[PDB]
């Protein structure tokens, strides 16, 4: 199975998009899907090599249905509202996602324009972020971001589906959360206090240790070991966002993994608590208000559709 | 004198800042100007030698009246609104421009945080804007954009105040106008009727012959000779933006020139025509929703 | 495993084709050189690694191959096929040896020639020489993106390497090339939108036209074939721009490599002898062909194993 | 089983260093090994992607029998000193091997840092080397140095266990010695005789042929054929060393193999010599006062501890 | 307020040189073409900013001038002077108009010269074309680095800008060309130490040999030239490789400008002629020159003024 | 117009710095070397140009300069002065020539300094070696970014180069340096907070503290200077880390430039002998000066004609 681009090398600009299918606009859809990695070709050939150009296309549940009258990937279903006793992360409509990377924001922004252009009158926009990392790595927060995702054999292992659904392998899910944090109140915070919220040291990103790491930091509540021992593990692209004149700084996440069991875990153990921590401090500080998930599937899958 | 770096070698990506200044918000105000360059330093400087970060910050008309006592540059006034038969070109407020330019997005927008964080109670934005030009120098039109800026020396006698104004000198101005395009109008000509509305080549960028380029072109009218005969030039740094989902596709134009006058001819060749030609055929595509002028003084005039 | 040469390389900026025709009694020289050629290319591209990107894929033709080697022949492998349209001609012209040298810089590529040809002299007299270059954007001389549909990671490998249908050979490919000159004048004589009608794809987008707007006798109309099992019969090509601006000769230097010849001679009769719908390409009415050559690239360990 | 990063990516920079572990040194060692691929992550993740950093981290034999229980790597031997007729090849303490490599110095020396900020007080170090690469591949000799290094498939079946040791696959050896120059005998010689030592032409880097290439050229010595006549092939990242006040000019040699067999027959060829060489020429010039032996495991086996 | 033309151009790795002479009637398609280079470059190269480094240098010969403008001549202008050595020649070949074209890459530069010679079609004639290329490390054909002692910075200006001495044309500068060819074979048959006392430097390091053990007859020697007051007087060298592997043609392109020609001249008449001490420099017993032309290279105001 | 060394250099990633005293009998060896070493400068960087950015800044002490010339002394030239403060101390140590040696990569330093020693040995004793490097985003030993108020442009050739107030050594400069070792343990153990209240700007983003935050003991606060007029008084700087973590030594090489040593010595002064509101600065709490000395860096014209 050829997988669609999950696993791209690094870029520095994203476009991340978000629509609903309008009644009747399903065919339309159809013949999109299966000419995107065309026009991902014609949009990014002329560019190469260092523009970098991907598009990861993932579907949602009830769109699916709509769609294809076949088989379901085994794991697929609506977003999951989660609702703690101080946080809670939203359920918000999404049928269609357009993850766009490249090493600069005009390719991006071409290969939208090709694909909306394609889409007019059968969609509705639901959401539109356009994302750039920082210079050395570094969120909205001012912490690395990306440090501990796998790399290799072991993200094509963590994200990748395989034997366990063979119809779907070489797809994945896609989980998108887009937050807005509130930079007065971090700011405020001591250094040393940022750093036990999210578990490692600010200027050199090294792991604090087990013996100082609070029960209730961001690395101690997404880590996650299996019945076997073995850590659990999902592949991050975060990219921050924002607009100086309104006060907006952002985070987009998303999150790959090759079963949605994985991402649910971590985010009912940020939200809902645990035995030794009531929530993430992170959601102290950070407030979602989309909740998408996605299948992407394998690119043959797009390709072969009418 | 040593002025901002109006004169700045070329930048990928953009942020274009447009604010009003609050009543008593005139002391917070200039301590930022007195900082803005130390702020562009700081930001900028871990970044070098690839970032390429830049500020150039501007002072409207009225905004100057309530910043400082004595002169005045002998060229400020309020940006002027064109009424023309068929497309205008509106005036829209503005006290203060932060024209921010590096290689990456990233950077801008640091800068932009810092500056706004100080202003913060003191001003309303007006206007944000954040651009990208695309690989190959080309703007939302499909064609290259920047090709007969002036350079060098050029470029210095073009844009910087002399002494002319003596108390001025090394200032400039600046005029901004956002304008929305009809991508879905321009893209039903040919590309030959697209050439005949610019006045140049789309796919080699050469100038077509003066047999064969319309009056009404872009080039054509925004072609301006003064009275020994010289070329009037101006220097311009465009910028693509948009948003695919609302179906904006945009150009941020900026005009720097030693006086307003140069700009204000062009402006008025294309927005109410001479008697060869009715307007300039790129308002049959592009509607202007913003117009301002500014300011930009010298950097040790800030400073002080 | 038997080593492929690389035959799938890299984007290259810059290439040498080298053709020559081996003399009378220059056999024993010149299987010496094949066995020497994976040294002397890591001799002069070593010292510029990783930005050199130097390769060196060397051919064998028809004629040749029964003069250096006894015993069994690749089942594919016979002299280039004239063909005689009723308006064009596809020419075949002399060649023994093909040696294709690409880099990112005409400096590696001019070095190693000089290593090749140097062992050589004497031996084999000189068909051939081009000089080629990549225009910024990908683009060939007639201005239109070139590259953009070849095939890329497995399915580019499926496409041209040898397999089980000939195993004794299996890692090789089949290399066809054509010196084509441009009618420039002529061509830029047509308004843009008649070009794009020629080529299959618009100018300066390279989107594809869609199925309703492109003539049957367009390039890509021409150049799509599908086989009985209705799969894509796919090649990888690799043009290049070359000319002398003082001459007004103006080229490209097509080649195609493919796992059999009969996928290439397919496309070349559907050009120059035309289907029931069209005539022949009207690529072809801006566009001469002054040589042509087939020739076989052996596995890597093959050419060692001398 | 995930390797270590044996099989980098060509670097310009690098920091060797070699430690001993003291009386009492074992809890802290065995802490930090379970870190490194985490500390390596830390210095080099906000780099990407220009710093190319890596460590590999390679256990002595007697050190390995501190440290763990079980199962030993069958290769595993302390390093086996040469004193040949003329030129000896030295065997010198070591624990602990860290081969530090990035594309600038200043990451390899923050990684450094941080990896002996936690051994401080258990170790004791043995030698330091901050190595440069000329900008052409060239050494201190001022020939290119990694010619013919394997590459891709051919490196990995070079250098990586497998099957033959399953416990330890993905492991590999790792022999290090440290020589010093005589820069002015050396610079003595025209191009044409230093060419014969070597094997290869100076600026070109083109082979001398068989009829030509001396029998004690560095070339001819270093080429071993197998059993079956293959080649037997070794992972080099040999770096230029030297202090310009001291007169000292230096290749620190590392050699990576996926049994130290291959690079002990190597050795032997170079120091004793055979049948028709007494010695390897390039020794008249380059006088080794560092040697080791260490096993590089798989990643996976230290992150385990 | 001369503004020169960009004879004092940072590095460039690739080059093509057009030397043409001006047909009977051609004069006034010419003059119109002058006043429009400088629009030219911009029109190619701007697009390709900041890294294409594109220039175009026109120059005028000493005949063709007198054809082109009326009123006053540069003071130095004048045919290149044939020399007629006991061993050696200079030979003095036609040519009107010097465009030479140099970028970070060639098809920068061919679309520069294509544009120059489409509207020259019918006015003019080619005499010489050269597509000259960087060795990676600033190297001849003859292996040794080729620029070193070149000035810089004031220096450069002062050594290559016409000043007051001649008012009306300041900011002009002087050109000579040669095309050389060289006899390889010959030269690999030296030791490297034979052939650093030809040239008078280190081949592998660059460094100059000293003054007791420096041949009188080596090339640094033989071009080093001190004035009346003692000072060295110096000129500005970007000679490049060129080259056919095919037909053994083997090549450096000799460009040198200077603020007047007596310089130049005086380093070709030590060449050729030699001194008391030297017959001729030994570079020419491995070099031929095939071509030789003077020209004259205005200030770029001059050009557009037109 | 005098040329200068490299005094103003692009920043630079890699330096050697070189410092040494003059054996008796050792002048004139030393004077042949000054005559040369721009010219060995271009040896060794001209084949690595445009991006090995090689220099070297070489600068003669007090009692060094007495013994080499006759004739005019530099007005400034002294030896350092040593400062005996309360608490901390800066110390004078011999040298008599240095050589400030910068690239972007240490293997060009150390070729240029291999050539230098090579002409000097038997007529120099060494005292001084650094190799440094500087951190990717910046920083020095004490993880601040380093650099940021140095004067760029026109503002640095009038801080750092003699002009008319002393016309026979016009375009000079005078060179301070300080070998600094940190305790890198102490340092560690503040805050950041209290690090930034020591330096006088923020860690991550560099901006400068307030002037109502600022303390009167950091040493942004110490080391800022207004002359008799009110206008600032300022150095360029080139600080580079240097160490060996196996003999836990951590440092910075300080190297400091300006028109005259009184503007470094009075913020050497305010440093280390404090003010009416400051002890000391802060900075040497953490930092041990194991060097001291003084050099004036003639103008390049100077050396060449010696
Ligand atoms: C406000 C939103 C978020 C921000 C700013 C953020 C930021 C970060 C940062 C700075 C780290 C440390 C360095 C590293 O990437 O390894 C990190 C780690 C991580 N984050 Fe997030 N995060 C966010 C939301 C989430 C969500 C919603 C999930 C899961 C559904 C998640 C999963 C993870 C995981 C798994 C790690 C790696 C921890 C480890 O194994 O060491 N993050 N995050
Ligand atoms: C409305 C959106 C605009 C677009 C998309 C646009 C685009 C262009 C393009 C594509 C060129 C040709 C290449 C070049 O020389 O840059 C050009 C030239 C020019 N534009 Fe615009 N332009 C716009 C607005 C303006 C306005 C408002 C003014 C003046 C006030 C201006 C003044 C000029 C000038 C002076 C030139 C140079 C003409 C020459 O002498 O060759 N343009 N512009
Ligand atoms: C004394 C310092 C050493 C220096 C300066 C040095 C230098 C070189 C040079 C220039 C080459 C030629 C190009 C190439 O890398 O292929 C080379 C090749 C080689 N060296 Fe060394 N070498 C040293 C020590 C060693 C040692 C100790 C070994 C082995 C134990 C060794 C094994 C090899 C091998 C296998 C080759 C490749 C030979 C081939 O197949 O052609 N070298 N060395
Ligand atoms: C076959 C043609 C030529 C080749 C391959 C050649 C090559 C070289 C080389 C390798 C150098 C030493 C490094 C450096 O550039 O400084 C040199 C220097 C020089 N060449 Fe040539 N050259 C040729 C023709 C010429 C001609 C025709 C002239 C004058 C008309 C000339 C003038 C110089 C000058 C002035 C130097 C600088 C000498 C000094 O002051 O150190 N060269 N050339
Ligand atoms: C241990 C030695 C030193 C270290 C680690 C160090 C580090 C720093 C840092 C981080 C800055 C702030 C950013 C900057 O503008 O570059 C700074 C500024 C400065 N340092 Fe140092 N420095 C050291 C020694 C010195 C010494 C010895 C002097 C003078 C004799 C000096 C003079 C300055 C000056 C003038 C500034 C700029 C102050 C301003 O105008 O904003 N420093 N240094």
């Amino acid at each position: 199975p050829e997988p669609q681009m999950v696993l791209s090398p690094l870029t520095s600009a994203a476009i991340f998009l978000v629509v609903t299918i309008d009644s009747g606009g399903e065919d339309t859809v159809r013949d999109l899907l299966s000419d995107v990695a065309s026009l991902e070709r014609a949009v990014g050939f002329r560019a190469q090599p260092d523009g970098r150009l991907s598009c990861v296309t993932g579907i949602g549940s009830e769109a699916w249905d709509r769609l294809f009258s076949g088989a379901r990937p085994a794991g697929l279903h609506p977003f999951r509202e989660l609702d703690g006793p101080v946080h809670r992360a939203v359920a918000t409509p999404g049928d269609l996602l357009f993850h766009i990377r490249a090493s600069r924001l005009d390719l991006c922004f071409a290969l939208a324009t090709e694909i909306m252009g394609r889409l007019r009158g059968a969609v509705t926009p639901q959401d539109e972020v356009h994302g750039f990392k920082y210079f050395d790595e570094r969120d909205m927060l001012g912490f690395v971001d990306g440090t501990e995702n796998p790399t290799g054999a072991a993200a094509r292992r963590a994200v990748l589906v395989g034997a366990e659904d063979p119809a779907f392998a070489g797809g994945s899910y896609a989980v998108v959360q887009k937050y807005l944090h509130d930079i007065d109140a971090w700011e405020g915070l001591s250094v040393e206090a940022q750093e036990r919220v999210i578990g490692r040291r600010k200027m050199t990103d090294v792991e604090l240790s087990d013996d100082v790491k609070p029960a209730d930091s961001h690395v101690a509540l997404t880590s996650v070991t299996g019945p076997d021992g073995s850590d659990l593990e999902i592949l991050r692209d975060n990219m921050p966002f924002g607009s100086v004149g309104r006060e907006e700084f952002g985070t987009y996440f998303i999150g790959y993994a090759r079963t949605p069991e994985v991402t649910e875990t971590m985010l009912e153990r940020m939200f809902l608590g645990t035995a030794s921590a009531p929530h993430d401090r992170i959601l102290d500080f950070s407030t979602a208000v989309t909740g998408s998930l996605f299948f992407t599937p394998a690119a043959d899958f797009l390709e072969d559709l009418s």
